[PDB]
């Protein structure tokens, strides 16, 4: 099979093109509280889960709540 | 709509394998690769725009921008 893109996405939103605009006129942007909480794992546009981000010994990692 | 915009923060990207995605499902802890928080991508409709770096600042997470495309 073809490869599927896969995503750990911290946060997402539906934003309109003006927002997008106004956006790219920051240089440090804000995510919601508890953004870190709600990791999601997608691959090809499907939602496969959501955990939370951990620092490991070496990296981060994300702990995973639920696969769905 | 078309003024509706996708936005998405990505922390880690990657074309993946079925068989790895599948080895993927079998774990609980998911490392993510050496310095991925230096890559934080941002995406809007599936296009990158701009990455930049994974900040905690006081109250939230942030992102602090490197490159706008
Ligand atoms: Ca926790
Ligand atoms: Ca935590």
């Amino acid at each position: 099979p073809v490869d599927v893109k896969l995503e750990f996405v911290l946060y997402r939103k539906n934003v309109t093109l003006a927002e997008l605009e106004a956006m790219g006129q920051q240089q440090l942007l804000s995510l919601p509280t508890n953004a870190e909480l709600n990791v999601e794992i997608m691959a090809n546009g499907v939602l496969l889960g959501n955990g939370e981000l951990v620092q490991m010994n070496d990296t981060l990692g994300v702990e995973i709540h639920e696969w769905l």
